């Protein structure tokens, strides 16, 4: 009888998915995809607001991706969030991993019924203003034209990217010589491509409290009857990044550090996503730009 919400959880490992689940549901909780769920409590830890179902796909398999079809119906689509897990142990892999998941996901979404696609268009239209500072809160409850890059590439569903094990940033600083400005460049690259999908970005560390529950629950359209504090965005304190939807812009991305060609990187992401799924990297690719900038210690 509870409102039902879905998370489609992509990537990670067995342990990092479980860590995601704990981080997500710690405070405010009471041939197949992995499955679990939990009941979300309101901010006083009393009343139950929604039941969140999580469907998990660790690897970008086309076979198992097909299992998403039955989960995405006209009724479920407006209640669904895509979450991609990335790992701070291997940030050099991020842009390529992200491209693969998005191409995979697109393959599923174009295959849904006309009614599903009409519903996804409705969802995308309504997301334009959610949490944008005008009339509409991030959670979809009520209270200027779009900058460049913003929502140029709506997926049909909202996306949240969660970069796990951020304690490994300190590891890269001390054993691989990474400087503050290298973490910032990663951030500029991620913010730029994700902006095109209207997507959020958040870094987490196991056992370190974060805004992950508030971000995910608000993105799922779960409306607190007690709390009106909005999300707190951060792009400065490097291991606690929080970039909520409809907050970022090229203007903001460009000032983090100098020398970042935001438009080139945004156009390179068009090059990357205009490709069949599932050999060589196309001219202008942002995966290539990223992988030149963020090198693998091989």
């Amino acid at each position: 009888r509870l409102p039902e919400k879905n998370i489609i959880l992509l990537g990670g490992t067995v342990d990092s998915q479980r860590e995601f689940f704990e981080a997500l549901s710690s405070n405010d909780r009471r041939f197949a995809l992995g499955y679990t769920y939990y009941d979300v409590l309101d901010a006083d830890h009393e009343d139950t607001l929604a039941r969140i179902s999580i469907y998990t796909l660790t690897d970008p398999s086309p076979a198992f991706a097909s299992l998403l079809q039955p989960i995405l119906t006209p009724d479920s689509i407006p209640n669904t969030l895509i979450v991609i897990l990335l790992d701070w142990s291997q940030p050099w892999k991020w842009m390529r991993q992200l491209r693969e998941w998005i191409l995979l996901l697109r393959t599923v979404l174009v295959s849904l019924s006309h009614e599903c696609k009409a519903t996804m268009e409705e969802v995308m239209l309504s997301w334009r203003d959610r949490g944008r500072g005008g009339g509409i809160n991030l959670d979809g409850s009520m209270t200027l034209p779009l900058g460049p890059g913003e929502w140029e590439d709506g997926l049909g569903l909202p996306l949240c990217v969660v970069c796990q094990n951020a304690e490994k940033m300190e590891y890269l600083e001390k054993t691989q010589g990474w400087k503050e400005e290298e973490f910032d460049v990663v951030l500029q690259f991620m913010r730029t491509v994700l902006l095109k999908h209207g997507a959020s970005l958040i870094y987490t560390t196991p056992s370190v409290p974060s805004q992950l529950p508030s971000l995910i629950h608000s993105s799922l359209g779960i409306h607190s009857l007690l709390k009106k504090q909005p999300l707190k965005h951060n792009v400065i304190e490097r291991d606690k990044i929080v970039v909520p939807p409809n907050w970022d812009s090229w203007g903001k991305i460009r000032v983090l550090r100098e020398g970042f060609d935001v438009e080139r990187v945004s156009n390179g992401w068009s090059v990357d996503l205009d490709q069949p799924y599932p050999l060589p990297d196309p001219e202008g690719s942002t995966v290539v730009l990223y992988e030149e900038a963020v090198q693998d210690p091989t």
